[PDB]
């Protein structure tokens, strides 16, 4: 990994850590639309994303730079904001996790 990608990996590890689990947990694995009963999810969300997918991509060296990584993390949040009403509990969780993400991403070397 490049130096900037190492910082990205550090952020990813933090997003997945116990420190943030109270609001990060919905983002750990791909949304299971059937399990959640949200039978319109894949009509609304054309490009699903979640932290396990970002992690696999990082491990496989799929991201060529920090910008590509950030676009995926942001896509994950955006999907949450697109599908759910803005007053929803899961949206509040997304906003909190995104605050953690954006502030640390801003500290990129
Ligand atoms: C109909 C209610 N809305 C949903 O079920 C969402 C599709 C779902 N809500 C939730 C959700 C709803 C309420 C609370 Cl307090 C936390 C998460 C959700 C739950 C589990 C999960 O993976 C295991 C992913 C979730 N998620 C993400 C991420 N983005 N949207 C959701
Ligand atoms: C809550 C907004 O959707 C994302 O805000 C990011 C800011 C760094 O908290
Ligand atoms: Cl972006």
């Amino acid at each position: 990994l490049s130096e900037q990608l190492k910082h990205c990996n550090g952020i990813l590890k933090e997003l997945l850590s116990k420190k943030h689990a109270a609001y990060a947990w919905p983002f750990y694995k791909p949304v299971d639309a059937s399990a959640l009963g949200v039978h319109d999810y894949h009509d609304i969300i054309k490009h699903p994303m979640d932290l396990s997918t970002v992690k696999r991509k990082m491990e496989n060296r799929d991201y060529r730079d920090a910008q590509e990584f950030a676009a995926d993390v942001r896509l994950m949040f955006s999907n949450c904001y697109k599908y759910n009403p803005p007053d929803h509990d899961v949206v509040a969780m997304a906003r909190k996790l995104q605050d953690v993400f954006e502030f640390r991403y801003a500290k990129m070397p």
